[PDB]
Parts: structure tokens; sequence; C-alpha cells
DNA sequence: CTGCAGGGTTTTTGTACAGCCAGACAGTGGAGTACTACCACTGTGTAAGACAGGCCAGATC
């Protein structure tokens, strides 16, 4: 980190892994690591989260208590919680 | 100091071999999928005032 960038924690770990999995490959897992950080995303925008919640008329109270329950069962949550929103 | 011009630097950007796995293509017969109109039918407009005519009460003469 030092000689080529400073304190950049991030890419380093990432181009060597995506590309590394995809040496011996089936692409399957391509799709999700691209998407993974950057675009868009990863589970879902907050803003796609805030707009529904707003426009689909879920007391906050209701939204946390749905956001609980995905995250728990089957979860990989996917709804970004109340304090983010 | 500016201007451009040989080349430096490191790094891009891709082409070069050759083997190989993935998933798309195409079939099917239809499955049961997913998304579609369509159907009556709804919710939010929410309280005062002005104006005419009566006529009785009661003051004024």
């Amino acid at each position: 980190a030092e000689k080529e960038e400073g304190g950049d924690v991030k890419s380093v770990c990432l181009t060597l892994f995506l590309l590394a999995l995809r040496a011996g490959n089936e692409h399957k897992q391509a799709d999700e690591l691209e998407a993974m950080m950057q675009g868009r995303g990863f589970g879902l925008h907050p803003a796609v989260c805030l707009a529904i919640r707003v426009n689909t008329f879920l007391s906050c109270s209701q939204y946390h208590k749905m956001y609980r329950t995905v995250k728990a069962t089957s979860g990989r949550q996917i709804f970004q919680p109340l304090h983010t929103l």
C-alpha cells in the first residue's frame, strides 16, 4: 500500500479477486461481483428503499418491522436500516 | 522564461500463440408462468352569512 497508493485499502483486494475467480471460470459469479460495490445498490440503493417506503405508505415502525423480518429469515438482508434512510 | 522537437521514462492496449470451460442457440409439448385488461366503484371537497318580510314591543307625543 505505501509504494503505489498510501492507504487505498479497497481496490487492491477487488481487482485481484474478481478476475482471479473468472480465471477457472464459470461466469455466474462475475455478475454478482461486478455489481457488488459501486453500481448499484447491492443490496438496494437507500433512495430506492426510501421511495418504496414513503410511496407505498409504510409506517416507520411498520417498515422496520418488515426489515427485521426479511433480514432474519433468509438474509442476506435486502432493505436498508432506518437511520440510513 | 516561452516555443517545439529528438528521444527518454513508465505504462498502456492489444495482438500474438494454444487449450477449454460456459452458457447461448435451437427443439419440444406444454407446462404453469407472469403480467394484462376489465369491472364497478370509491375518497377528498362540511358552515356561516344576507336579505326579505312579518309583526309585536315599546318608546315618543
